[PDB]
DNA sequence: AGCTCGATTTTT
DNA sequence: GCAGAATCGCCC
């Protein structure tokens, strides 16, 4: 059984109206894409703030009546987005600059897009889709949509039924909700002013949603693309080419020497992904616990509306690196130029990007001129980045560009100037600017410009092939411990580390390296690590007697063992945030299009192009190259997904009559019910691979990979210890003036070390021996290159290296992969103008003083040496990939794939990047303790005491016994009874009787109750032949 | 190249060459001929990115910056060698 | 089972749908167990070969030209075995047959 | 393709009467057709 | 119809075929009994 | 009446 | 500039 056979019989949408007396309208607005101006905006769908708790994401939808007694059912998921259209000014704007939509309209037309048409037609009056009685001025209005009816939605082909109202609590708000129903629910006809229209919410979709998806394919004609996928989710066109007739070429493909087969392999990628995108979005998903936005932890230290509002933003800084990645990589989703071939043979056609390439003038699918191209434009210079590529990467919508220049406003400036506040009071306040005519200098995005301008990336015309990056949700199974996926089934490895965490927690150490107990000097600086090697070293010798006594391979399984990372295919799995639909939504259009590109190359290469256009040669072949595509495409190494069958099980349902609900008549009827469509395909996740082990066989790479032997001087300072030395140096050497790093530098070259007035000279030597004999071993030994921050990450380093031993592999450092973290931090605003909103500045002096006494928020990221902890927190990622192709093993002819880990391209993107084979990087998000929530005494008693009985040997085991009752319990041992001590004894409960007479002597004697004092008494106060 | 890898590859050249005294008076020097005024408000995170390989010593860094905010000189090189050069036992081992 | 005969006469239904269920076969059908076979590209080295002039010849007179020649078909499907299994070992599982 | 059974009982007297036991006709070629 | 050129057909088939390989071990038992 | 089996090459 | 890989599931 399955997700869609389960789901209900419901509506095609909702119309939701809230209050405006109760609604938190602050709130949403951290959420929402609002620019200054706006007549509609996006915001995500959540339950308890957007939808009321409980609201079902699957549904079965009730679309076409063939007559009045039969209903038809297509089982669909909800669109991640809703849509916010009547009294939307009431909403406040996510940023403050002006003149958005008019510079938005420009730059749309230099690229030669597709602006919204209108209907002929007024929109919706109030009254016609408002429930009775309500006051429209009273209310804000907003859309929620099935995947599958969204482009009925546009077209104005949708029915609101008002007397079919249902009261919803959202939140503390007491709102109403109306169905939509498809205008194929009425077979007889309703007037074409009865159905559903909305200019403003029509226009907000073309700019926000469609208009990224043509750019995704490389389409200019928005509108005609919106009319061949509603055709495609109402005639079930899946099978049958589309989009080639709206494809379009550069002088690159065109004069190209395979040019023609070239333009078939590109054509037939887009009308594959077209095919299997929508089917893939629209099928039945799992209910994420991130959706409840009331039992969002980052909430849970917060009283009153200003503190909530506060915490969104700080969640907001959180996710900006993602968002920046995508606006400042070169290499970015969003830089996507087209397709070009050669590299291996499966490997000879490529994606590629380049700005310089998408300004170019293009022919169409019969080689006639097309577009003519643009010759581009400020501050940044001739040949340079420019706003317009901004407005180009967010796809020419005021909506998309204010929540980035949001994003954008968290990030600091690297200048390669004018001070800010001569910039602002200077050139930001001419009357020339097209955007505030100098009338909100610190907040006007050509000031955002200006501060970030060093950061954007190059303008391309170049056909390479590199990786490109990719943004969303990870899932949940993800293998980046130091050898990730070796022996992951068959122990385990994973209980391996969980066996070392559980030794870790009896030394007093934590799963993130945290201490119950700080070390007090030397002595107990030295016993806190001699402790730690020596119960690894434990771990090490169990395992590998586990691994010799099952005959197990594992000095072969290491050779080919990968880092694993899972990126997740549900859209209710993303964050909360619209640019976010927008980066899902493009990364899977460009995977589906690399993963085809060799598929359809085969193809071609069996039935040759012969001169046709490919719009001709489409016609005969693509039935079969979907067949193909569903075989090769998926289980392969890159894409998961699952087929299934839906089914209702009724014959009939409970449902209104919508003949009696058009007249404001309202009752039940059990209408008969059949599925319109039975196939479903399930989407899982995409993976990401990491080679782990270098082998040496590739003899050009080898000077990257290898291991030095000779003693270094930096031994000890770039050795296992020196951040530890660091974090203790206050405890070990009280009140001395030498940095740490002084200290032990001179000690590497001289032997010498500082001993404090009243301690001991010879528990400094041995300080001083331990540090470097560790170092030394460590110089010798080691072939992962990190210096461990905390003891978890110290003792798993000691167990890789030991099974890297076994392994025999001793002559190449390892592959790593390093997470980028996000720390949010308060700064004071100098150079940070958009805090002074839309005042007018008048002089440098004057915005000296304004801002003397202000602290912005700004982000940071920091290296983790530790990517397997960030896993566990099921974190947002961004990440660079290259799909790989290549022939199966042992004579096979198929074609497999990897997804490989790749790297970033451009300088801009983030400082720790800036200068290898073997270190990668990806940033990472943690979503445990912001949006998803993460024994009795007596048992912890007993559980001590068959830990000791059943470790000690050659000596009788009631004295120690005695002494952890004695610490345990105090005083309160005077009176333990027998049946409490054979309780507390468990296993061992034959002990009782010599415990209890022991425990009498305690307290007869009159020593005072504690583990000293009876030890002190105790220890104060034979014959044995040998058997057969 | 971008300003803050001159300062990180200038101060990886003192540390790198800095012997038989300790440094942190010399790296507190540059930072402040090179940030001046804006030394006052040196977060962790920057100071370890511009500190490199050297990352460790950001805590001794910062508790000496702390010391020029705190005695009201300005912020310059000679201001901050006359505030500081202003304001031990040692064993042998094998 | 994924595209119905709804009534329709085999002739009809496969007018439609027999040039997808080839390229199927051509893919399920060889090395998964049974079947063995090779495709493979047939070429001619040179651009014309040493032939009788066959408008001579049928008139009876006995001579030869360079005439040009090219392949009217490339594709060639070359079978190899098919094979025949038989289990030897009998592992006491199925408690029917024991 | 699994190896089965022949049959009719005319094909040959030595099927006449198993699980475990399967029966292959066969005639050799070395040394009639082709040189040892 | 006629055979194929490798047919494995001693008492234990397609034991250790590829890697000593049954084959081999069978070889070896015609040897000890030449001698 | 009459197992179960992810598959290809290698080739002695 | 920036390896190589037959693949699926399983989830302790
Ligand atoms: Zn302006």
């Amino acid at each position: 059984d399955n997700l869609g056979s389960q789901s209900q019989p419901g509506p095609c949408g909702y119309i939701y109206f809230y209050p405006l007396a109760t609604y938190p309208l602050r709130e949403v607005a951290t959420l929402g894409t609002g620019y200054a101006g706006h007549r509609c905006l996006t915001v995500p769908l959540l339950c308890g703030i957007t939808v009321e708790p409980g609201f079902s994401i699957n549904v079965k939808a009730l679309h076409r009546r063939p007559d009045p007694n039969c209903g038809l059912l297509r089982a669909t998921s909800y669109h991640r987005d809703i849509y916010v259209f009547h009294n939307a000014h009431m909403v406040p704007p996510i940023f403050e600059g002006p003149g958005l939509e008019a510079l938005c309209g420009e730059t749309r037309e230099v690229f030669g897009y597709d602006a919204y048409s209108a209907l002929p037609r007024e929109s919706s009056k109030p009254g016609d889709f408002f429930p009775e009685g309500l006051d429209p001025s009273a209310y804000l209005g907003a859309v929620a949509i099935t995947e599958a009816f969204k482009e009925r939605l546009y077209s104005g082909n949708l029915v609101a039924i008002p007397s079919l109202k249902q009261e919803v609590a959202v939140g503390q708000s007491a709102s109403v909700r109306v169905p939509l129903y498809d205008k194929e629910v009425f077979p007889e006809g309703v007037p074409q002013l009865r159905q559903f229209y909305n200019s403003d919410l029509s226009r907000c979709m073309h700019e926000a949603l469609y208009t990224g998806l043509a750019q995704a394919l490389r389409v200019r004609r928005v509108g005609k693309l919106v009319e061949l996928l509603e055709k495609q989710s109402l005639q079930d066109q899946a099978k049958v080419a589309k989009v080639a007739p709206l494809k379009e070429f550069p002088a690159s493909t065109i004069s190209h020497p395979d040019s023609g087969a070239l333009m078939i392999v590109d054509s037939a990628a887009c009308e594959l992904a077209v095919s299997y995108a929508p089917a893939m979005l629209e099928a039945s998903h799992e209910t994420p616990a991130s959706l409840n936005y009331d039992s969002w932890p980052l909430f849970a230290d917060c009283e009153g509306p200003e503190a909530r509002v506060a915490a969104l933003h700080r969640y907001n800084a959180s996710l900006a690196p993602h968002v920046s990645t995508q606006i400042f990589a070169t290499n970015s989703v969003l830089y996507v130029s087209g397709v070009s071939k050669s590299e291996s043979l499966f490997n000879s056609f490529y994606m590629t990007h380049g700005l310089g390439t998408l300004q170019e003038g293009t022919w169409d699918p019969c080689r006639r001129p097309c577009f003519s191209g643009w010759g581009g434009p400020g501050t940044n210079g001739p040949g340079n980045y420019a706003v317009e590529h901004l407005v180009y990467a967010a796809s020419f919508s005021p909506n998309l560009l204010a929540r980035y220049a949001y994003y954008l406003q968290f990030c600091q400036g690297q200048k390669s100037v004018p001070e800010t506040g001569s910039y602002v009071a200077g050139a930001a306040a001419s009357p020339m600017c097209s955007l505030c005519e100098g009338r909100a200098p610190a907040v006007c995005l050509n000031t955002l410009f200006f501060r970030l301008r060093d950061r954007f990336p190059p303008v391309m015309s170049t056909q390479r092939r590199d990786p490109y990056v990719i943004s969303g949700a990870s899932g949940s199974y993800n293998e980046t411990d130091f050898l990730g996926n070796f022996l992951n089934f068959i122990y385990t490895y994973w209980q391996l580390n969980q066996n070392l965490l559980e030794r870790l927690s009896r030394l007093g150490i934590d799963a993130e390296g945290k201490l119950e107990k700080e070390p007090h000097g030397p002595r107990d600086f030295v016993k806190m690590f001699k402790d730690v090697d020596a119960a690894v070293d434990a771990e090490v010798v169990q395992f590998m007697n586990s691994m010799a006594k099952n005959n197990i391979t594992y000095k072969d399984l290491v050779k080919s063992c990968y880092h694993v990372m899972q990126y997740s295919c549900n859209p209710f799995a993303q964050p909360a945030c619209p640019i976010f639909t927008q980066l899902f939504y493009r990364s899977l259009l460009t995977i589906l299009q690399d993963i085809s590109l060799p598929i359809c190359m085969c193809y071609e290469n069996d039935n040759p192009g012969l001169g046709q256009s490919p719009p001709e040669w489409l016609k005969g072949h693509y039935q079969t190259l979907c067949t193909n595509f569903r075989s090769l495409a998926i289980d392969k190494g890159v894409l998961t997904a699952k087929e299934a069958k839906v089914v209702h099980g009724e014959p009939t349902c409970d449902l209104p009559d919508l003949d009696a609900a058009l007249q404001g008549r309202v009752y039940g009827r059990r209408l008969p019910v059949r599925m319109s469509k039975v196939l479903m395909l399930c989407p899982r996740n995409i993976k990401i691979k990491n080679r782990v082990v270098f082998t040496g066989e590739n003899a050009a790479l080898q000077n990257s990979f290898i291991k030095s032997t000779t003693r270094r001087e930096n031994y000890i300072i770039n050795g296992p210890y020196m951040k530890f030395l660091n974090t203790y140096h206050k405890t070990l050497f009280p009140d001395t003036k030498l940095s740490s790093l002084y200290l032990w530098h001179n000690f590497s070259r001289r032997r010498s070390v500082p001993v404090p007035s009243g301690a001991s000279a010879e528990e400094y030597s041995d300080l001083a021996l331990f540090v470097d004999g560790g170092s030394r071993a460590h110089e010798e030994s080691n072939v992962i290159d990190v210096v461990p921050g905390n003891l978890v990450t110290y003792a798993k380093q000691r167990l890789n290296n030991a099974i890297l031993k076994a392994c025999g592999q001793t002559q190449f450092y390892i592959s790593l992969i390093q997470g980028l973290v996000p720390r949010t931090q308060s700064v004071p605003a100098r150079d940070y103008p958009h805090v002074l909103g839309t005042r007018a500045v008048e002089s440098a002096a004057a915005y000296a003083e304004a801002t003397s006494s202000l602290t912005a928020t700004t982000v940071v990221c920091a290296a983790t040496d530790c990517l397997s902890q960030v896993c566990k927190a099921r974190p947002v990622v961004t990440l660079p990939v290259t799909i790989n192709k290549y022939t199966g093993v042992n004579g096979n002819n198929q074609i497999f794939q990897a997804g490989n880990l790749g790297y970033f391209m451009g300088r801009g993107v983030d400082r720790n990047l800036l200068q290898s084979m073997r270190k990668k990087f990806v940033f990472a998000t943690p979503t445990l303790g912001l949006t998803v929530k993460r024994t009795y005494e007596i048992e912890n008693i007993r559980a001590g005491l068959e830990a000791i009985i059943s470790q000690k040997q050659e000596e009788d085991c009631v004295f120690d016994v005695v002494c952890n009752l004695v610490d345990a319990m105090g005083e309160a041992c005077a009176s333990l009874t027998r049946d409490d001590a054979e309780y507390l004894l468990g296993r061992f409960s034959v002990l009782a009787d010599s415990v209890l007479e022991t425990l009498a002597t305690i307290a007869s004697s009159g020593i005072e109750w504690t583990a000293e004092a009876a030890r002190d008494f105790l220890e104060g106060v034979d014959n044995f032949i040998s058997v057969a």
